[PDB]
């Protein structure tokens, strides 16, 4: 099992999950770009496209492009369940913004002001987490509660999983280099399908 091939694996994931969110379908144009974007950022790296090397790391270009642009659309759904003012947006999409080009910037730099940068989107982490788990719950009450409960669910798969991904991003080349670059893919592979494309489905679901 090569790299290309997990990629590929993903670039086939989204490419349904767009094509089943197409079909069903301004929540359903948002996860078309979500799983859309997903899916080329996949292709491209499977193609072998954006592969930088890093002192002594492979980095993946095109996964923080992807992450940039698809995180934001992700909470703004969630903003719009909550039923957020266009004020509320701003600071969450720029929390979320912070976290990603931190982990963009560290996974580029050889030396260890990396973990700075990482450090950085951690603790933008934390105060993402807190809008999510604390006044975007609290608007999100004022809906009926089939969209209160909608929003919950989405909420606890966002908040868990994406959790996940610092340790992950630590724990692989990008950090300490433990978790080989086979495996660490496999499992961010995993995490993007279920944040993206489970993620999509669940709200299909309740639609
Ligand atoms: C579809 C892609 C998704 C949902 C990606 C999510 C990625 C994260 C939540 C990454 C978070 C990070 C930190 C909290 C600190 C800096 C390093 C990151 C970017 C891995
Ligand atoms: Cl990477």
């Amino acid at each position: 099992v090569g790299l290309t091939t997990l990629f590929w694996l993903g670039a086939i994931g989204m490419l349904v999950g767009t094509l089943a969110f197409a079909w069903a379908g301004r929540y359903y144009v948002t996860l078309v770009g979500i799983s859309g974007i997903a899916a080329v950022a996949y292709v491209v790296m499977a193609l072998g496209v954006g592969w930088v090397p890093v002192a002594e790391r492979t980095v993946f270009a095109p996964r923080y492009i992807d992450w940039i642009l698809t995180t934001p659309l992700i909470v703004y759904f969630l903003g719009l369940l909550a039923g957020l003012d266009s004020r509320e947006f701003g600071i969450v999409i720029t929390l979320n913004t912070v976290v990603m080009l931190a982990g963009f910037a560290g996974a580029m730099v050889p030396g260890i002001e990396r973990y700075a940068l990482f450090g950085m989107g951690a603790v933008a982490f934390l105060g993402l987490v807190y809008y999510l788990v604390g006044p975007m719950t609290e608007s999100a009450s004022q809906r009926s509660s089939g969209i209160k409960s909608l929003y919950v669910r989405l909420r606890n798969l966002t908040v868990i999983l994406w959790a996940i991904y610092p340790f992950i991003w630590l724990l692989g080349p990008p950090g300490v280099a433990l978790l080989t670059p086979t495996v660490d893919v496999a499992l961010i592979v995993y995490l993007d399908l279920v944040t993206k494309v489970g993620f999509g489905f669940i709200a299909l679901d309740a639609a």
